[PDB]
């Protein structure tokens, strides 16, 4: 028969870089932190990826489920 499906288009691919220094200001929210933290996430990492992320959420989350790559850094 059909199987359909036939969209999609425009997506977030691959994380938006951020500059040292300079950006730094507060953002990162405690209810976020839990809001990740419950996910099974770690305060730290949502922290440094909520900065990454601009405070984003959304955004942070797809950087905690995929902050360890394959690199030392």
């Amino acid at each position: 028969g059909s199987s359909g499906s036939s969209g999609s288009r425009q997506a977030p691919i691959a994380n938006a870089a951020v500059l040292p220094q300079s950006q730094g200001r507060v953002a990162a929210s405690e209810e976020q932190i839990q809001k990740l933290v419950a996910m099974g996430f770690d305060r730290t990492q949502v922290e440094v990826a909520l900065a990454a992320a601009d405070d984003d959420l959304t955004v942070a989350v797809e950087i905690l489920m995929s902050q360890s790559g394959p690199s030392s850094g």
